[PDB]
């Protein structure tokens, strides 16, 4: 390819559904990524991995109790198998709820990885020693629980694929406006017509401060606000308090 | 369909790329929800929305600076099309970075609504005035940038889905143990293979105390411990301290 490559990243995917990643490798910027050469995608299905007639993938939990587990055999060797193909300095990630919590800054380390190996935990889960044996780290994208590790597989695709170079503050987005110029009697703020780029800089940035004050003021406290955005945020703070 | 049907919820979905939407539909529990009426998705493609010759879904942002929004009529008809095929009572959800963020429990009251309809933004998003105008609320999945609302729209339908009868306390989960029983010469707890039920339930209960404390000590904090929970932490936490 002649897209620029040097900073792509490869992801090993261990999934009982692999086809599931069609939906991040066929389609949008991701699949634009894929097809540049910028990403790659590569799945193991444990079931490949068995060898009994029905191909079993559960196992029974010691200790009894409701949900079985991911069988071991066949999730051992896909990852080995995973392994293998990435060659040297894989970081092999478990997406589950007992991760450390996912965010921005997160993703941002975790794309400094250039090869990564993503498994996909279903039923409920997989046996601790494994955990203990073959995983570097736990991942949680949220407080909340799917039904596999699949979805969150992909959305850490997706949010990592952002920073690869040439796949495409701290606060919320500001408004953003486009045509019409009135929509259900409701106007384009006057700034954003006029052509000064530093008002209208400085407008975007009064809003991002203001917004997330507003929504997300546990954010604000992460900052170190510059001295401008000191400014802008005590002039929001003082217009909505009129 | 003979499955029970009651509590069935059907998700409209505006996207651009609704064919993402399979990897739900087609595979694992969600896709046996759909298959068996307890859960429908129906998409709708503002490309389908267009009547330039280009199909156009895009739009420049009034005040100029980097990045398209996405255009205010295929979008709008494609959201108006989607609350008429609903009837009444659909809540409609923007997904985004500013929405409210999403936790277990707002899955919950989020699963409370028999009709949804979850708008998927793409580029730098929608109009401000079509927020205010369309959306009843906005959720965000976690605190991370995407390519596209799609993955938290997905994620958002599969944890809620959840949630419908038959489609299947605080803590992060305990330790798991499947086949065999000695793993790199690691071995299960035998409290697991004991038996005994009781014994069982209070070390997994304890042992769900002692990660959450470690890994995820604020999530204690929003919890009343019952009287069995606080003791059992007490000695998690008392022979941490050996
Ligand atoms: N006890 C349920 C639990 C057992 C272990 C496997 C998971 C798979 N599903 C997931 C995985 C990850 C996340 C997340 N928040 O990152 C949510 N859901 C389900
Ligand atoms: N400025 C970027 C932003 C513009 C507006 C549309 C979104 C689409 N992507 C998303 C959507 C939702 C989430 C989430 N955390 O729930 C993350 N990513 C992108």
């Amino acid at each position: 390819g002649l897209v620029p490559r040097g900073s792509h990243m490869w992801i090993g995917v261990i999934s009982l559904f692999p086809e599931m990643f069609k939906a991040i490798t066929e389609f949008g910027v991701t699949g634009r990524a894929v097809k540049h050469n910028l990403l790659k995608v590569e799945c193991w299905n444990p079931r490949d991995f068995t060898f009994d007639k029905h191909k079993t993938v559960d196992d029974r939990p010691y200790g009894g109790g409701p949900g079985m587990l991911m069988m071991v055999q066949p999730l051992r060797d896909a990852i080995h198998t995973a392994k293998a193909a990435a060659g040297e300095g894989a970081k092999v990630i478990y997406l589950s709820p007992q991760g450390r919590k996912l965010d921005q800054g997160g993703v941002t380390e975790l794309a400094q990885n250039q090869k990564l190996i993503l498994v996909c935990g279903r039923y409920e889960g997989i046996d601790e020693r494994l955990i203990q044996t073959e995983i570097d780290e736990e991942w949680s994208i949220g407080d909340y629980v799917l039904t596999g590790g699949e979805l969150p597989a992909m959305t850490l695709i997706d949010a990592v694929a952002r920073f690869i170079p040439g796949v495409l503050d701290g606060l919320l987005d500001c408004p953003h406006y486009t045509r019409p110029e009135v929509l259900e009697g409701l106007t384009v703020p006057p700034v954003l017509m006029s052509g000064h780029h530093e008002e209208i800089r400085k407008w975007r940035l009064k809003q991002s401060l203001q917004r997330t004050w507003l929504r997300r003021p546990e954010l604000l406290e992460g900052l170190a606000l510059t001295d401008e955005q000191r400014k802008l945020l005590k002039e929001a703070q003082a217009e909505h308090n009129s």
